[PDB]
């Protein structure tokens, strides 16, 4: 077995790896064998030499900011400037979720070390009145939209819930999933599924260990999605179940519409093979990839690879001409999905980016390097788009949609802000839906006060606003409120 | 003289401020004396008379919603939208600098109540590496313009400086500023005055007294600015100064541009008496007033007083119906201004709002109410915009020329961290757009968008951006990164 690694290793100049073997515990030494047993070689040597050659190849050339060009109004609708052409959609939406042609693919991470938690993202609870996590908030938004879709068709419906996650927090997922009865969902509606990881390497294409007997992994990246779902034959599943169409998404964006039906309405009605929802971006410097054209070809260029001024440019209306904020969120057609999975992924190298990776040295002590000493290599979702022989990108309100919970409490992207926004969006729908929110003397609030108006609607009441005349309309509420199955409550 | 106030407050039906006289200290009734025999009875009931027509006669009207409409196409500029004229108004702005014919009329408030301080916000220390005050800030922003001016038109010139401030911190804000020598500006040319003041109201126009021997008082808003003006004839000093423009704004937006030429250059070109600047509101529940038309008169709408429905509007473009977000930041000819002051402002009757007033029971008690028992009294700085012959608005990006102090540092917007972060980003891009570089630990350059990288230029280097060349392109630095009159430091 280890004379057999060995020639591998050696077949694939890796015989580092094993540097430390004579001083390892035959349990150590039995738990770094299962590590790099699993990894192939050949083909991590390939990765890297393909990545290298570009990191040192395409740098050699122009400057990604003279590549670009603006999504084409041609391709883009919008949930703004499109009215009632929202109702159609929307009644696509639910008519194809009522054929149980729809399914939901999360990119739920892995544990919440931005977070400064150790239980993945997700099981967060950022501090709303009801206090859920947000698995459970977008659990009860799938069920909501199978209760929403029954009424409008007749019909009983799934959305099922392909949830990818680090080895790491797969079991215990699981078991979170299992602990609150999924929610309401059923078990066989619920999938999970494993990330790939990658190794950190050297510049020389060495891999690293972390200690005498880790190897320094991490994950490929939100891209590492295609590979996963080829690995865990997540397509055939959803063929056999019948699904035409996947939505995705990430685990982090509270108020995030899960298999919203006015994006899967439109992409469904235009024959998209893909489709990218996006929020208007409106400050130079703010922290989103813009979704655009590169050398003709659709992609994201990340924030950080663009030029202020770039950033900076604005279009003939006063508005800046790299506006399509990319906020992570999906269609894929399954035709187009599985097209990508078995065929233009591997098409792909990765991404390289220089990081300081820390390592054991030969001596044995954990250095911790102070110029980057290697690099780690992802693949991206967004490079797929490339492949779509139609794409479109639907542009919707920041507010109804995009609030991420990224960092801790110590500015922007965190539980408070999270937390406001849902709570702020469902303020808006009692004062949409005809309710008025009142202080303790009973006179009325004005919708723009100033702490803020504590507001929460289970989404098993309300999925994006509607179903709500009946509980507020002409009633005045003193907050917090909270409006769920069992009605009204102050 | 004691005797007079009896028939002088029996004569306006105010008789019960005297309520509490026989239980006072002499030395409280001094105090209370003192305090009354100054007002201005009969103008005070007549106020309350004429601003109570019409929190009930408004009563029985439509709603504000129904009698709005946008600010007309025809009326505004943007320093987006429009572009060789930038440069053609900031000329402009720069003469009429360089002639000696642009003050400014800075609205310090009173007391950084809000803030959690006993000292004004033009004191406030938002904690930059430079740690100056916003009133520092402000001033060294007034002489870059006046060596800017010189450098482009020959003469050399002032930019006076009219600062309004609360009775309280009137004493505390020369006393700063004389520490500080004026931050570089003559004495001569920094003018104070103070803001005065209404007593809140019962519901039935007795006024309120918050102690046996206090009459509660409270400042009369922003808009008291004329009145304030009319008092101490400030509007003489400037007309005998030989100023023509005004620009007036608030002292809590640390990146407000101090006599811009540009804004100001905009106004005389459009031949305007009066202009609003404004940043593009996108978010329809952002608490930021909208510039408008109500029964086809200019104002200011405040976002307490819209619904969600109107806040929501869009118009065909996309945008907020309503996107005109007032920032406190206004033009006026002095002619204009003289007519608002001497004549104009005395036309308004006043704003009226319910409030929670503390007060002194009959059964001696000191009580803070849960329910509002009286009125406030208020004007606002853009309760004018409707008698200008000619109004204006100029748009201007937020990230440039908006970040205000408004809160306590919380984790919450609008305080200390929020502004400090947005001159640093200002600056940092400043930077950027003048050929600068960033470099961490290791000297690979880091990217236009990544703590944050902590940059702060001298208004004395740099009032928006310019003249950095000198100092930054094709040249890599190490932040936190100030230049300064001696010099760029990497600190
Ligand atoms: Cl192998
Ligand atoms: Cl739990
Ligand atoms: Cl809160
Ligand atoms: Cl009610
Ligand atoms: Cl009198």
């Amino acid at each position: 077995n280890v004379n057999d690694l060995k020639q591998r290793l050696s077949q694939a100049g890796q015989e580092h790896l094993l540097q430390f073997w004579n001083e390892l515990s035959e349990a150590q030494q039995m738990e770094l064998y299962m590590e790099l047993q699993a990894m192939n070689f050949e083909e991590l040597n390939s990765f890297f030499r393909k990545a290298i050659g570009e990191f040192d190849r395409s740098s050699h050339q122009e400057k990604v900011d003279a590549r670009m060009e603006p999504v084409p109004r041609q391709v883009l609708g919008s949930a703004t400037r499109d009215q009632e052409q929202l109702q159609a959609w929307e009644s696509e939406g639910l008519s194809q979720i009522s054929q149980n042609k729809v399914a939901v693919l999360l990119l739920a991470g892995g544990q919440g070390t931005r977070l400064g938690v150790s239980y993945p993202k997700g099981m967060y609870d950022v501090g709303l009145p009801s206090h859920k996590t947000l698995f459970q908030i977008q659990a009860e938004r799938i069920l909501k939209l199978q209760q929403l879709a029954e009424k409008h068709h007749g019909n009983k419906c799934t959305i099922p819930w392909y949830i990818m996650t680090s080895g790491r927090t797969m079991e215990s997922t699981k078991e979170f999933f299992t602990k609150h009865k999924f929610f309401g969902l059923k078990k066989e509606n619920v999938v999970f599924f494993q990330q790939g990881m990658l190794p950190a390497m050297s510049f020389d294409g060495k891999i690293i260990l972390e200690e005498k007997n880790k190897v320094s992994m991490a994950p490929d990246g939100n891209g590492g999605l295609y590979r996963a779902l080829a690995a865990q034959n997540i397509v055939e599943d959803m063929e056999q179940r019948g699904i035409c169409s996947i939505h995705v998404y990430c685990v982090d964006n509270i108020l995030v519409k899960v298999a919203d039906p006015r994006f899967i309405g439109f992409c469904i009605q235009k024959g998209a093979d893909c489709g990218a929802k996006v929020v208007e971006k409106t400050n130079p410097t703010e922290p989103v990839g813009v979704v655009c054209r590169v050398d003709g070809v659709y992609q994201v260029v990340e924030y950080s690879e663009i030029s202020l001024a770039t950033a900076q440019r604005r279009s003939s209306d006063g508005r800046l001409l790299f506006n399509a904020g990319n906020i992570a969120n999906h269609f894929f057609t399954v035709p187009f999905l599985k097209d990508v999975v078995n065929v233009y992924e591997p098409q792909l190298q990765h991404h390289v980016a220089q990081k300081k990776i820390p390592y054991v040295d030969s001596q044995g002590y954990f250095i911790k390097p102070d110029k980057p000493n290697g690099i780690k290599m992802e693949k991206f979702v967004f490079d797929i788009f490339q492949f779509a022989k139609k794409f479109v990108v639907y542009e919707v309100l920041r507010e109804d949609e995009f609030s991420p919970l990224k960092n801790a409490d110590s500015g922007k992207d965190n539980p408070t802000t999270a937390r406001h926004a849902l709570m702020s969006l469902h303020h808006c729908w009692v004062l949409n839906a005809g309710g008025h929110f009142i202080d303790e003397n009973g006179s009325r609030l004005p919708a723009i006060p100033r702490v803020p108006i504590q507001c929460e609607i289970s989404p098993l009441i309300s999925y994006a606003g509607e179903g709500l005349e009946g509980y507020v309309a002409d009633k005045e509420f003193h907050a917090p409120l909270i409006i769920d199955e069992n009605g009204v409550h102050e």
